[PDB]
Order: C-alpha cells, then sequence, then structure tokens
C-alpha cells in the first residue's frame, strides 16, 4: 500500500489503523475513548479525527489504512472539529481542577490544554449529590467529571467478561453504572476497580478510608498501625516523577513515620503467614488425597466472582486468611501480647494496590471479640495524596526500616504482588514440609509472567502434582467455562482477578495510555519484587525469623488448633432455596 499522510509518502504492507500506523511513525494523533484496542463505538468521540482525502473527516482509531489513502492529521478543518468534541465534553464536564483528584496526570484536562477548548456554557451543577454514588465499599462514581468515553465498560469486560459496569438510561439521560444503578457491591460486579484505571478523569474512583486513618492518627488513644503491600514499593514512585520500576521501600517507610503511624509493619509479613497456613493446608490435602484443587483464597475481587459465579468452589477455597487479614488478626491479638497494648487501642490501616480489599476488610465476620482485623485501607494513590498533602519531600527522604516483629519478609513473601507469586511461595514451603527438607532450588519460573493461564506439573514428595495460574478474572471464565480444569486432575491454583497480580490493581497509579505503549507497567512493576526476592537472604515464609517468633511463642503449629482457630476464614456457599 502507498500511504500520504501531511504529504509524507510511506510504502507498507501492515494491516492496522490510521491512528496506530501514524502512531508507529512519529505523526500526532489525538484520542480519547479509544483505549485496550477498543474505542466506543456508541456515540464515538471523534477526538482522533483526521481527513481522509475523497472521503471526507474519518476517525482514525478505528479505520483501517488502503493504499491511495491521502490523509490529512492537522488541518483547519479537523482541529475544528476535535476542538468542538472537547467543547461538547466540556458543556457536560464540572470543570474545577482544584480539588479534583485526577489534577496532576488527567488525560482530558491535557486534550482541554492542547487544543484551546472552552465550553458553550459551563457545566456547574448546583446539587453534586446527585450525581455521586459513594454507596460502595470500594467504588464511588462522580458523573460531574464523567465523558461518557465507555472505557470503563470496555475495561471492565476485556478484564473481568462481567459486564458489570454498564451503560444506563437513567430518567432519559445516558450515564455508565451497575446494573439497575444498584450499589456495585449488590451486584456481580468484582470489585477489582479495572474500570477506575482504565478512566481518563476523576469521574471513578476509590471509596476513600483517608478520614479514618486522619482520625485513627489525631486519636490521642489510638496506636495506630500501618502495613504496606507487596505492589505498593514497586509503584508508588510512579506518582512523585521518579519513573517506572523504582524501588521506594525505604523511603515509604520513612514517609510513614513522618505522617505519625505509631507503627511500621509490612503486608509481606502477613504474605508469610498465610504462605505458612496455605502450604500446610496443601500438604494436609496432599495426604488426605483431598480435596482437589484447592485454590487461593488473598485475591477477594476472586473471592467475590467465586460467590458470585462459582459458589460450588468455595468449599475448595483455601481457609487461610489473606495476608492482609491475616496480618490485621495478628494485629489484635499477637501484637498486644508482645507490646503491651490494649487490644480496643490498635488501628491497623493497609496500604493496597486495590479496591476490594477495602470490601474484604470491611466483611462484617472478619473481626474477633469486637475488634477488626483491619481498620481501614488506603490506596498506592490515596497514600500518595497524603504524602503530597503533608508536603513530605518524598523523592528526597532516606532510607528507614521497618520494625521488624510484624516487618521482616522473606523473598517468597516478596513476590506476592505479581502473578504466579503465590503460587511459587507456597511451592517453596510445601515441597519443603512435605519431604521434611531444606531444598535449595526454589525458582518456579514456570509459574511468572503475563501468560494468562499457565500450568506446571511439580514433584513433591516424589509423587507428581499439577498447579495452575489464573492470571486475570477474565481468565478464570475461560479455564472454567471452556473445560480446563476437566483436562487433567488439579491439585493448587491461584487465582488473581488483575491481570500481572496485585501489580496492576485498581488502586495503583493511573500511566496514560502513551506510557503504556513504551512500558510494559505489568512487567517493570513486578520486576521490582523479583528483584527483592532475589537478593534476600531468607527466600522461603517458614525461615522469615520473627514469624518463626511469633509461631513458636504465641500461635503454635501452623494449620491447626490456635492458628486454625484465628488465622482462618471459610466461605460457605448459600443453602438451597426456592425461588
Ligand atoms: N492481602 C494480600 Fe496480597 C499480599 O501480600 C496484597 O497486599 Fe496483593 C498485593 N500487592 C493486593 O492488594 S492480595 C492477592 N495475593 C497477592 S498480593
Ligand atoms: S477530571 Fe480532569 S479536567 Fe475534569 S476537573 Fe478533574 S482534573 Fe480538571
Ligand atoms: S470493579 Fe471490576 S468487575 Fe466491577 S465494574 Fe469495575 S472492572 Fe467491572
Ligand atoms: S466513568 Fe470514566 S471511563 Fe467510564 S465513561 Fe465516564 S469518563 Fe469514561
Ligand atoms: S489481583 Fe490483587 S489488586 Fe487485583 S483484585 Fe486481586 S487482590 Fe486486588
Ligand atoms: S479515540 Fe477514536 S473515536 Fe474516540
Ligand atoms: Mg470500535
Ligand atoms: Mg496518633
Amino acid at each position: 500500500k502507498t500511504i500520504i499522510i501531511n504529504g509524507v509518502q510511506f510504502n507498507t504492507d501492515e494491516d492496522t489503523t490510521i491512528l496506530k500506523f501514524a502512531r508507529d511513525n512519529n505523526i500526532d494523533i489525538s484520542a480519547l475513548c479509544f483505549l485496550n484496542n477498543c474505542n466506543n463505538d456508541i456515540n464515538k468521540c471523534e477526538i482522533c479525527t483526521v481527513e481522509v482525502e475523497g472521503t471526507g473527516l474519518v476517525t482514525a482509531c478505528d479505520t483501517l489504512i488502503e493504499d491511495g489513502m491521502i490523509i490529512n492529521t492537522n488541518s483547519d478543518a479537523v482541529n475544528e472539529k476535535i476542538k468542538s468534541r472537547i467543547s461538547q465534553l466540556l458543556d457536560i464536564h464540572e470543570f474545577k481542577c482544584g480539588p479534583c483528584n485526577r489534577r496532576e496526570n488527567c488525560e482530558f484536562l491535557k486534550l482541554v490544554i492542547k487544543y484551546k477548548a472552552r465550553a458553550s456554557k459551563p457545566f456547574l451543577p448546583k446539587d453534586k449529590t446527585e450525581y455521586v454514588d459513594e454507596r460502595s465499599k470500594s467504588l464511588t462514581v462522580d458523573r460531574t467529571k464523567c465523558l461518557l468515553c465507555g472505557r470503563c465498560v470496555n475495561a471492565c469486560g476485556k478484564n473481568t467478561e462481567t459486564y458489570a459496569m454498564k451503560f444506563l438510561n437513567k430518567n432519559g439521560k445516558t450515564i455508565i453504572g451497575a446494573e439497575d444503578e444498584k450499589c456495585f457491591d449488590d451486584t456481580n460486579c468484582l470489585l477489582c476497580g479495572q474500570c477506575i484505571i482504565a478512566c481518563p478523569v476523576a469521574a471513578l474512583s476509590e471509596k476513600s478510608h483517608m478520614d479514618r486513618v486522619k482520625n485513627a492518627l489525631n486519636a490521642p488513644e489510638k496506636h495506630v498501625i500501618v502495613a504496606m503491600a507487596p505492589s505498593v514499593r514497586a509503584s508508588i514512585g510512579e506518582l512523585f516523577n521518579m519513573g517506572f520500576g523504582v524501588d521506594v521501600t525505604g523511603k515509604i517507610y520513612t514517609a510513614l513515620r513522618q505522617l505519625g503511624f505509631d507503627k511500621i509493619f509490612d503486608i509481606n509479613f502477613g504474605a508469610d503467614m498465610t504462605i505458612m497456613e496455605e502450604a500446610t493446608e496443601l500438604v494436609q490435602r496432599i495426604e488426605n488425597n483431598g480435596p482437589f484443587p484447592m485454590f487461593t483464597s488473598c485475591c477477594p475481587s476472586w473471592v467475590r466472582q467465586a460467590e458470585n459465579y462459582y459458589p460450588e468452589l468455595l468449599n475448595n477455597l483455601s481457609s487461610a486468611k489473606s495476608p492482609q487479614q491475616i496480618f490485621g488478626t495478628a494485629s489484635k491479638t499477637y501484637y498486644p501480647s508482645i507490646s503491651g497494648l490494649d487490644p480496643k487501642n490498635v488501628f491497623t490501616v493497609t496500604v493496597m494496590p486495590c479496591t476490594s480489599k477495602k470490601f474484604e476488610a470491611d466483611r462484617p465476620q472478619m473481626e474477633k471479640d469486637g475488634l477488626r482485623d483491619i481498620d481501614a485501607v488506603i490506596t498506592t494513590r490515596e497514600l500518595a495524596k497524603m504524602i503530597k498533602d503533608a508536603k513530605i519531600p518524598f523523592a528526597k527522604l532516606e532510607d528507614s526500616e521497618a520494625d521488624p516483629a510484624m516487618g521482616e519478609y522473606s523473598g517468597a513473601g516478596a513476590i506476592f504482588g505479581a502473578t504466579g507469586g503465590v503460587m511459587e511461595a507456597a511451592l517453596r514451603s510445601a515441597k519443603d514440609f512435605a519431604e521434611n527438607a531444606e531444598l535449595e532450588d526454589i525458582e518456579y519460573k514456570q509459574v511468572r509472567g503475563l501468560n494468562g493461564i499457565k500450568e506446571a506439573e511439580v514433584e513433591i514428595n516424589n509423587n507428581k502434582y499439577n498447579v495452575a495460574v489464573i492470571n486475570g478474572a477474565s481468565n478464570l471464565f475461560k479455564f472454567m467455562k471452556s473445560g480446563m480444569i476437566n483436562e487433567k486432575q488439579y491439585h493448587f491454583i491461584e487465582v488473581m482477578a488483575c491481570h500481572g497480580g496485585c501489580v496492576n490493581g485498581g488502586g495503583q497509579p493511573h500511566v496514560n495510555p502513551k506510557d503504556l505503549e513504551k512500558v510494559d507497567i505489568k512487567k517493570v512493576r513486578a520486576s521490582v519484587l523479583y528483584n527483592q526476592d532475589e537478593h534476600l537472604s531468607k527466600r522461603k515464609s517458614h525461615e522469615n525469623t520473627a514469624l518463626v517468633k511469633m509461631y513458636q511463642n504465641y500461635f503454635g503449629k501452623p494449620g491447626e488448633g490456635r492458628a486454625h482457630e484465628i488465622l482462618h476464614f471459610k466461605y460457605k456457599k448459600s443453602a438451597w432455596s426456592h425461588p
């Protein structure tokens, strides 16, 4: 094919869109509703308008190049059309960036600036409460910001195949929302937040826990523990202009101390606890020749997916609490026992790359003797805002260490945040446990990486077992619906709702679509975690020194007795009932 773009001739056999071809050849075309190789098929945004000679104005993002095409991306007519489209979006947009939570990295603001667009009549809503939905424990909607670009609907479809985010006709006007405009929690929604990650503006956000945290910090009698997820240390630096793939663990510890938290622990300690219990459970299932398979239970969006779509699997879920909840349970029991704190005065905060962790922490039964396992969960983004609001110079902070008693972690815990990390971590301990050995070969590269469904054969005590790693909620559906679960007997299956694992969770820093094409965000964030594992002295969860002391002095033997009494949680399908 011979293509001419802005007077430049190209000769190509590529079969692709104008947008993709132009961008591959360093020709600027704007886009808004195009993302994840999809645009908004109904009511296209047309920000990607170009002019094709003999045809007129076309959308570059969904028009294939054809031989003989003569294209102009920057004519007066093209720019007036794009400016008009942005102007019409401003007409439905509460354009007040000052207090907006996307002020620093908004895609729409960049387009408004680029085209110098202005509303025909400013959109100034008197009563915002009609536009805002904060009922969810995890998600919130601010429709005064919504561009009806469809990126959340497309992302939910692709990431989960639930189509829990939908277009709705609300009193004659188009909105996005959950089925029948219900609270997301009351629908089949997984609360994974991939819709937030896809949103170009501040229309979708996490349910704020910021006030819970500040009120607890300011309460004289509260002793506030903070502990961050594996993924936070591989990601939060993005929001401080430090680039991608930067390990900022020590700076986080320092910032949390400067924020006034009273104890600095780490959820990777809870990850090692989860492995203690789950690898022990796997060995008991092996020794009892069932029940198989056992599924991980640490991703609360996967738990919701099982509850909503596969309730017959709930009995197969590991009973070990997630790293967050298992840490939290220990923070109200073991921690007072080594500190003198009144358990009622301990307030446990986690920092997560995840929105469904808020739903998990707020599950009614996730408590004991009136004490919540976890009192507040803030996302990576929320912690970034806290640090900036306190004027803490994050990129310049010196490194500090965590408090050790619930803060040490092994390399197995460190890799939890990548798809296959829980699998690899659990196998390192289950094989030692079952063979009564301290084995040297601990790297299970077969379960790593971005393939959507991964499987491997492992040898445990001179028998062979089959494991699988499901990498993304849509791939859970593919694995089940395609019958893949029945090609062989699976014994242990890891499921994460977010493709790439928690490093790509719904509470993570937004990345604009341009950077997403230069940077493999899922692999670059996960690289921080595998690097920590490679350089840590202890690379198995049962070699964590602070954890071994806690089990010896307080919990006893994992998987039974006291440990099973309080560190476990079982989900039950609803009993049969009609209708
Ligand atoms: N609880 C828990 Fe996890 C741990 O450890 C996180 O904190 Fe994850 C991350 N990063 C998140 O969110 S949840 C799913 N298992 C893998 S990692
Ligand atoms: S969503 Fe973007 S354009 Fe709209 S108010 Fe917030 S920062 Fe400004
Ligand atoms: S939270 Fe996940 S499942 Fe729910 S609407 Fe958003 S993308 Fe879909
Ligand atoms: S919520 Fe965000 S992604 Fe969804 S349609 Fe509105 S602006 Fe687009
Ligand atoms: S994969 Fe991690 S970040 Fe994503 S929903 Fe599950 S627990 Fe949350
Ligand atoms: S970016 Fe092409 S129609 Fe929206
Ligand atoms: Mg399309
Ligand atoms: Mg305080």
